[PDB]
């Protein structure tokens, strides 16, 4: 049961990949659809964080250089199915949110969205931190 929040940030995620002129729509584009819906919980944890859209963007043009609708790669999809689970192996009432989402990124080690939050500062430590809100007992993240 995704939110309309991580409705949202994939729709702007795909947005993204289309304007890098990448092929797919990558973990990369995923925490930047994050980001650019900009009203969650999550997207305001990014940003105290000091992980910033325009960073990540240059990030993501650093490491990966510079079609329609571009699908998902290989990574972005096994993102997406941890957020199942992290929301699944968790708490039974709420929906799949951008939290969910993000800890998915973090966890696919060999992603560039992992790589690009942790030349960011983005550690294990902030992962658990984030996961300590979503799991808190009536988490909505807005």
């Amino acid at each position: 049961k995704w939110s309309w929040r991580a409705i949202k940030s994939f729709a702007m995620g795909e947005l993204e990949a289309r304007k890098l002129k990448y092929p797919n729509t990558g973990t990369e584009a995923l925490l930047m659809g994050i980001l650019i819906e900009g009203t969650s919980f999550t997207s305001k944890f990014l940003r105290a964080n000091k992980i910033m859209l325009y960073k990540v963007r240059e990030e993501t043009v650093k490491l990966l250089g510079k079609p329609e609708h571009p699908p998902l790669t290989e990574d972005a999809q096994r993102a997406l199915d941890s957020a199942l689970d992290q929301n699944l192996k968790a708490g039974g009432i709420g929906e799949v949110m951008p939290a969910h989402i993000l800890l998915g990124i973090w966890s696919e080690v060999e992603s560039p969205g992992h790589k690009i939050l942790a030349t960011l500062g983005f550690t294990d430590e902030k992962s658990k931190e984030l996961e300590s809100f979503a799991s808190e007992s009536g988490f909505l993240d807005e």
